[PDB]
C-alpha cells in the first residue's frame, strides 16, 4: 500500500542502498512493522465498539448540550479516517529524523480540548458566565499539547525539554482543574447529582493522567509500546476520556435542570476553604438559603 | 549543515540514486531552495528588529495585564529558536511526501490563540466574567489552526478539504469577533479609548486576514511564495498581530483604569441592534446613567 518508497536494493555489501529515482520520500524508519497482527486485530475491534459508542450517543443526544455532541461528531469523523487512512500521511506523519507522529491523536485533542475545558467549566449547565479560571485552564492546556507534539516530532534532548515544559504547563492545568471539580461538588444538591460529579472527576484524571504515561511508553517516548500496543491503550482511554465523561456529562445536567422543573433555582452560600472559596448550594428545600461557611 | 542525508550520486543515467547506508532520511524534495541570500538578508533584519520590539515591550510592561507580556514572552523564546534552529526539525518538518512544515510557526499560535481570544474578551480589563460568546471564539479558533496545520501536512485534494474545513471555522471566528470589538467600542468612554479600540480592530483583521492570503501563496498552498519571501511577509503580520496589538491593548488597558481612578465606574445601557444586544457604557459624567437604546 505505501506512498513512500518501499522498494530497493542492498549494494555494496548493505553500504549504499540504491532506490528508483521516482522523487519518493526515503527512510528505512519508516518501515519498522507497527505490531503483531494480534496487536492489529485487538485494535480494530475496540474501533468498531468505540464507532458504535460514537453512534449511539449522538443519536441519544439528539432526544445547552453542544459540547457532548461534538466530542462525539469529532470522534465518528475520527473512525472513518481511522477506516479509510489510519497509517496514510498525514494521519500519520513520516518525518526526516525517522520519527512516526500521529497527528490524528493530537489534531482531535487541540480540536475538543476547549470544549472539554468549557464543559469542565459548565458541569450543572446553569452557568451563562465564566470566571478567570477557566480562561487559565484553556491557555495552560493548549500549551501542554503544543510543548507535548513538538516533543513527539523531536529527538534527544530537544524531546525531552518540550516533554518537560508540557509537565509544567500540565500541572497548572490538574491544579486549577482539582478547585473546578471541588466547587462543582458542593455546588450541586446534594443526592445523585454529587454521585455523578464524583464519578466524571475520577474519569477525568484517571484518563487525562494515563495520556503523558502512554506518551512516555509508546514510540515518542522510549518506545517500549508497538504502534498498535499504543493504538489499544489509546481506544480504552479514549472510550473513558470522550464518549463515557461526556454521557456522564448529559446526563448530569439532565439530573440538574429536573432539579430547576421540580424544586427550584434554590442557592446556598457554602464559604469553602479548600484558602477562602465561595460557592452557590442548590438545595431542594426552600427554608435552605444561607452562608454555610464549611472550611475544609 | 542539514541532519537528513545531503550527498548522493546518481546511477543508471540518473535512474537510481545511491545513498550512504547510515540510517538517515533522504528526500529530494527536502533540499530545494529556500529562496535569494536577498531574501534571507531582508529576512534577518526583520527578525533582528523583532526580537528588538519584542524585547522593549516586555522590559515596558515591566513597569491584569498577563496576555500581553506572554505574547512577547512567546516571542522572545521564538526568535532565540529561529537564531539557532529556524530551519532545524521540529522548527521546520521534512516529512514523507517531501511537504517543508513550518510547526514554529504553527505551535507559537495554538499557544497564543487562548492567551489573544480572552484579551478579545477583555479590551477593557475590568471584567471578571466572559460570556458563552468568548467560549465559541477559542473552540472555532482552535478548530480553524488545527484543519489548517493538517492542510499543510497534507497534498492534493486531502489539503483542499481541510483547508475548506479551516476556512468554515474561520468565519464563524470573524463574524462573532465582529460582534465583540462593536460591544468594547459602545462600552468604553466616549475619548481617546474609542480610537484605540477602532485601532485595534484594523490592526486585528488586516493582520488575522493576511494569515490564510500567505498560507494559499507560500509553499503549503500554490508555492509561490518561496520560504525567505513567506519569513518576511510573516515578520510584517507577526509585528502586527503580536507586539504592536498587545501594546494597543496595554495601552487601552491603562487609559480604562485610569478613568476608574478619576471618574469612577459610571455604566449605562446602550442598547445595540446590529438583532437585540446590550452593552455598559463607562461614561466620564455622573448624571449620565440610564438606557439609551442606540438601534444600529
Ligand atoms: C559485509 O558486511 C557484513 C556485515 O554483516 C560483514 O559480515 C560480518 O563481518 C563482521 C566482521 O567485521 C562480523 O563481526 C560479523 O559476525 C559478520 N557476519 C554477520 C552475519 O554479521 C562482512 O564481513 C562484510 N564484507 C566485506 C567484504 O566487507
Ligand atoms: C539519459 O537520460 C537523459 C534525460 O535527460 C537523456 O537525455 C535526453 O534525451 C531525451 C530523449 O529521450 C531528450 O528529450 C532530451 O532532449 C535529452 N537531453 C537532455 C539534456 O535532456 C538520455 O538520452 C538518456 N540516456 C539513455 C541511454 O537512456
Ligand atoms: C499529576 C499527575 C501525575 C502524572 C504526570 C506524568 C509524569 C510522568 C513524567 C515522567 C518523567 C520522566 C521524563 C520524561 C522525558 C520524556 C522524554 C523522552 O522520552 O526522551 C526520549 C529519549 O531520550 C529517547 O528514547
Ligand atoms: C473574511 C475574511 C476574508 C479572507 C479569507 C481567506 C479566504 C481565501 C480562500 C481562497 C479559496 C481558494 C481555495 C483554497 C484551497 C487551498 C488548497 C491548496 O492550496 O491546494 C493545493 C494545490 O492543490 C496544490 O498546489
Ligand atoms: C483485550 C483486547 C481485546 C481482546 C483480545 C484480542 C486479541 O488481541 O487477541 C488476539 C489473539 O490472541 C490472536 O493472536
Ligand atoms: C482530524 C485529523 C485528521 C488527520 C488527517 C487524515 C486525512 C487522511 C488523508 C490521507 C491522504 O493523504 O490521502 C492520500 C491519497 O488519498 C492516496 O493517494
Ligand atoms: C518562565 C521563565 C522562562 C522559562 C520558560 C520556558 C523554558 C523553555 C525555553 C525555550 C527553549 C526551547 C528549547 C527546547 O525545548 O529544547
Ligand atoms: C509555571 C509555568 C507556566 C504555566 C503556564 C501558564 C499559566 C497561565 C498564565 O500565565 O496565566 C496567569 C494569569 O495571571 C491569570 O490571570
Ligand atoms: C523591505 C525589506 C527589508 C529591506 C530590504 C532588504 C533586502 O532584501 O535587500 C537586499 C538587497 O536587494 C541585496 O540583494
Ligand atoms: C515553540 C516552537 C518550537 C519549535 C521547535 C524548535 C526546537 C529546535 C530543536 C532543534 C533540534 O532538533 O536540534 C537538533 C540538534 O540540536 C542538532 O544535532
Ligand atoms: C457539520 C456536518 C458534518 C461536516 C463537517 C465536516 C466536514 C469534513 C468531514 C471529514 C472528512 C475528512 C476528509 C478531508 O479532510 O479530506
Ligand atoms: C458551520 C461549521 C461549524 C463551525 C465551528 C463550530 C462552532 C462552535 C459550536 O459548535 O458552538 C455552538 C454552541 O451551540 C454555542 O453554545
Ligand atoms: C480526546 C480527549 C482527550 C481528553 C485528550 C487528552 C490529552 C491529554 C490530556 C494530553 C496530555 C499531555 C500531557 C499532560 C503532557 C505530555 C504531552 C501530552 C500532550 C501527551
Ligand atoms: C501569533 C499570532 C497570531 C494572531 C496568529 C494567527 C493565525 C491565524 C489567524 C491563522 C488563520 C488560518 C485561517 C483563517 C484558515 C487557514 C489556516 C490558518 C491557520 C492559516
Amino acid at each position: 500500500r505505501m506512498l513512500f518508497q518501499t522498494s530497493y536494493t542492498l549494494e555494496n555489501n548493505g553500504s549504499v542502498i540504491c532506490i528508483p529515482n521516482n522523487g519518493q520520500c526515503f527512510c528505512l524508519a519508516w518501515l519498522k512493522s507497527n505490531g503483531t497482527n494480534a496487536e492489529k486485530l485487538a485494535a480494530n475491534i475496540l474501533q468498531w465498539i468505540t464507532f458504535a459508542l460514537s453512534a449511539l450517543c449522538l443519536m441519544f443526544y439528539g432526544y445547552c448540550g453542544w459540547e457532548e455532541i461534538y466530542v462525539a461528531t469529532i470522534e465518528m469523523i475520527k473512525f472513518i479516517i481511522e477506516y479509510f487512512h489510519e497509517f496514510d500521511e498525514p494521519a500519520v506523519i513520516y518525518s526526516s529524523n525517522g520519527n512516526k507522529t500521529v497527528w490524528l491523536r493530537y489534531a482531535e485533542w487541540l480540536l475538543t480540548c476547549p470544549v472539554i475545558l468549557i464543559h469542565l467549566s459548565n458541569l450543572t449547565g446553569l452557568a451563562n458566565d465564566y470566571n478567570k479560571r477557566t480562561m487559565g485552564l484553556l491557555v495552560s492546556d493548549i500549551g501542554t499539547i503544543v510543548w507535548g507534539t513538538t516533543a513527539a516530532l523531536s529527538k534527544g534532548y530537544v524531546r525531552v525539554i518540550f516533554f518537560l515544559m508540557g509537565l509544567c504547563y500540565g500541572i497548572y492545568t490538574f491544579f486549577n482543574a482539582a478547585k473546578v471539580y471541588i466547587e462543582a461538588y458542593h455546588t450541586v444538591p446534594k443526592g445523585r447529582c454529587r454521585q455523578v460529579v464524583t464519578g466524571m472527576a475520577w474519569l477525568f484524571f484517571v484518563s487525562w493522567g494515563m495520556f503523558p504515561i502512554l506518551f512516555i511508553l509508546g514510540p515518542e517516548g522510549f518506545g517500549v509500546l508497538s504502534v498498535y500496543g499504543s493504538t489499544v491503550g489509546h481506544t480504552i482511554i479514549d472510550l473513558m476520556s470522550k464518549n463515557c465523561w461526556g454521557l456522564l456529562g448529559h446526563y448530569l445536567r439532565v439530573l440538574i435542570h429536573e432539579h430547576i422543573l421540580i424544586h427550584g433555582d434554590i442557592r446556598k452560600t457554602t464559604k469553602l476553604n479548600i484558602t477562602e472559596i465561595e460557592v452557590e448550594t442548590l438545595v431542594e428545600d426552600e427554608a435552605e438559603a444561607g452562608a454555610v461557611s464549611s472550611e475544609d
